[PDB]
């Protein structure tokens, strides 16, 4: 029933402006810093100078620490509906952070990656390819990535089944890639993104390992995906309260990953998606 929310639903423009105002006030007065990402040795590991992970929630890598690898990746944990670390929101890896991306995926036991960008968008590099191609395994440091299968779920979503081998162990990792997110604006409808989230959840199954979600910066589109999944988990567990607030969910996300849900158009798209889920 609380899905009441629809009965309650320029309003959205004002609401997004309030999210921006509140999150900016929190950056200024709250426990919020970017010390690690600004260290000289880490600056080159950031795709964008204005996107640094907050120290408070940053992903601290330990895999291969004994072999001298740094703890740093541009990525943050985001809490899920049970208060556990349910998402890792990170950037699209650079040539020199590919190895770190796989350390992240391996260390935290990630089963599903959601990628919400293309390698190149409108003539600009946005993400390095970290997956293998047909009959062309990819060696990245000590990781060997093999392509087992590729499947288009619909015209906008690719599913890759990967075999990832490290230190004599092989794991299955599924990667879902959204293939048509526009350079300006948002998708024509929420349907195919919802299909992506639905499939990710089937592949994830039970168990606490985080979903790995990324776009190019790891902010806007990434925050849309994490929020849609968070709200869908509330819905499926019958835990939408009568005072459910999408505003509060997005604001909370913004305190964990910088600029989670970056634009008014993204916020409106998220509203459209949630309304559709609520029927």
């Amino acid at each position: 029933d609380s899905a009441s929310f629809l009965e309650r639903l320029a309003v959205l423009a004002g609401e997004f402006s309030d999210i921006q105002a509140c999150s900016a006030a929190w950056k200024a007065d709250g426990v919020c810093s970017t010390v690690a990402g600004s260290r000289p040795e880490n600056v080159r590991k950031n795709r964008y100078k204005d996107v640094l992970p907050y120290d408070q929630t940053r992903v601290i890598l330990s895999l291969l620490q004994e072999e001298g690898h740094s703890d740093y990746i541009n990525g943050n944990f985001i809490r899920g509906v049970d208060g556990s670390l349910a998402y890792i929101a990170t950037q699209g890896p650079l040539p020199h952070t590919l190895l770190d991306f796989w350390r992240l995926v391996w260390e935290f036991g990630v089963k599903v990656i959601l990628m919400a960008c293309r390698e190149i968008e409108n003539g600009r590099k946005r993400c390095e390819r970290y997956w293998a191609q047909e009959q062309e395994p990819l060696q990245t440091g000590l990781f060997c990535i093999t392509l087992i299968k590729e499947k288009w779920l619909n015209e906008d979503i690719m599913l890759r089944t990967l075999k990832v081998t490290f230190q004599k162990e092989s794991r299955s990792v599924y990667q879902l890639q959204y293939m048509s997110w526009p350079d300006r604006g948002v998708p024509s409808s929420p349907d195919h993104m919802l299909a992506m989230v639905e499939e990710a959840r089937r592949l994830q199954g039970s168990g606490p390992e985080p979903l790995c979600v990324h776009c190019s910066a790891g902010c806007g589109r990434t925050g849309v995906l994490c929020t849609v999944d968070y709200v869908r988990q509330l819905l499926l567990t019958q835990m939408i309260p009568p005072d459910f607030s999408l505003f509060d969910v997005v604001l909370k996300m913004r305190k964990q990953r910088p600029a989670a849900v970056q634009t008014e158009e993204q916020y409106r798209f998220l509203y459209h998606t949630v309304a559709q889920m609520f029927c």
